[PDB]
């Protein structure tokens, strides 16, 4: 698979406020917010862009604005993933940007996420700052 974030720890920011830390291993995001949590994840590079596929993290763990979760969904096996465009500004500042959703069943081919552009509302985007 894709090891772009594997072994990396980021500070999580939303609306210029720190809301916790996230550490990515081979299979899970390890979240330290109000509480600890884990989320299955994977990264897919299609063309020039990279996309983060991540399970929902509840606000009892990571207290972020709920419309951050308004994005394209991917379903592999029984786990549903929330898909984000990873933007790398300078190898320090990263964004998790929500994508446009569809009026159809979740994508079953990871690469087919590229057929969708960014969400018109980007104000609830996550900022990851590399440690
Ligand atoms: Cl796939």
């Amino acid at each position: 698979e894709n090891l772009y974030f594997q072994g990396q720890r980021f500070e999580i920011q939303q609306h210029n406020e720190t809301i916790g830390s996230i550490y990515f291993s081979a299979d899970y995001a390890h979240i330290r917010g109000i509480e600890k949590g884990t989320a299955k994840y994977f990264i897919d590079k299609v063309g020039s862009k990279r996309y983060l596929f991540i399970e929902y993290i509840p606000d009892n763990v990571l207290n972020c604005k709920p419309d951050f979760w308004k994005t394209l969904k991917y379903k592999k096996d029984k786990v549903t993933y929330y898909v984000y465009l990873i933007e790398n500004l300078d190898d320090e500042v990263f964004h998790l940007s929500a994508l446009q959703d569809m009026n159809r069943i979740p994508i079953d081919i990871a690469d087919d996420v590229a057929t969708m552009g960014k969400s018109p509302h980007q104000n609830d985007r996550m900022t990851l700052k590399l440690n």
